[PDB]
């Protein structure tokens, strides 16, 4: 039985309100829950869904060189495959294999409805409306290392802005936009930005185009016998229109706005 590590992030993987009554993979529902079943069918294997221990994605500590999150659980042999919204990145692909992307995304701007901002440039040309990112991770580094005039101007601003414009978690950034009366814009992944746009009280919105291009991939350890079939199944699913169907289902059909 294939051990599948995943993370509790809406609407990818959630607990059914009556999870105690059920057991097995029946306790969960969501985009990745459905995706897992499909990948399992097209690769001919049995699996058990497990929630990543530390509830993280996967980063390598700079001093200890230890991997945490789902990537960690793969390189340390505790899981056979990772099916979740795990961004495909260089540092992670050095230690594990990524399938072709099953969903596209990018850094985007979230604003409280009515906020007079329509693009990253709009943000860079003022200070009345503060804006920031997660105090650590991909999106922060993007601005810190960008050579682009507008992004570099945004970085210089965020660097020294007071009060600090960085948040410890994604939920904190979203709440900050909702409770700042339009004086705070949050920079986060487009997929999460658009999900939140479809949730009550429907006071947020995604504006402007993506600042970059990324993708979520399914991960397997190096040398995994699953690697090949997983890759083909993701392509077949997308070619048959199922991935787009799956996203519309969890983002829109189940939307509240
Ligand atoms: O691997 C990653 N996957 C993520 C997936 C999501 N998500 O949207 O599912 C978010 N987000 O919530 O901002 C951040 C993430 N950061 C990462 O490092």
């Amino acid at each position: 039985t294939v051990v599948v590590t995943t993370i509790l992030e809406s609407p990818y993987v959630m607990m059914k309100k009556n999870h105690e009554m059920l057991e097995g993979n029946e306790r969960y529902e969501g985009y990745c829950v459905d995706l897992a079943a499909e990948i399992a069918k097209h690769c001919g294997f049995k699996y058990k869904l497990t929630i990543v221990g530390d509830g993280k994605y996967g980063a390598r500590d700079a001093d200890t060189k230890i991997w945490n999150g789902m990537v960690g659980e793969l390189v340390y042999g505790k899981a056979d495959i990772a099916i979740a919204p795990l961004t495909i990145t260089y540092v992670r692909e050095e230690v594990i294999d990524f399938s072709k992307p099953f969903m596209s995304l990018g850094i985007s701007i979230m604003i409280k409805k009515g906020t007079p901002i329509e693009s990253a440039e709009d943000l860079s040309k003022q200070t009345e409306i503060a804006y920031g990112t997660l105090d650590s991770g991909s999106t922060k580094e993007f601005f810190r290392r960008s050579k682009i005039a507008v992004f570099d101007k945004m970085w210089t601003y965020m660097r020294s802005a007071e009060p600090s414009v960085f948040v410890r978690t994604t939920a904190e950034g979203v709440a900050r936009v909702r409770k700042s009366k339009g004086k705070y814009a949050y920079l986060l992944e487009s997929t999460m930005n658009e999900y939140i746009e479809q949730r009550k009280p429907c006071d947020t919105m995604k504006v402007g185009g993506n600042l970059d291009s990324k993708g979520y991939g399914i991960a397997t350890p190096k040398g995994s016998s699953l690697g090949n079939a997983v890759n083909l199944a993701v392509l077949k699913l997308n070619e048959q229109g199922l991935l787009d169907k799956l996203k519309n289902k969890w983002w829109y059909d189940k939307g509240e706005c």
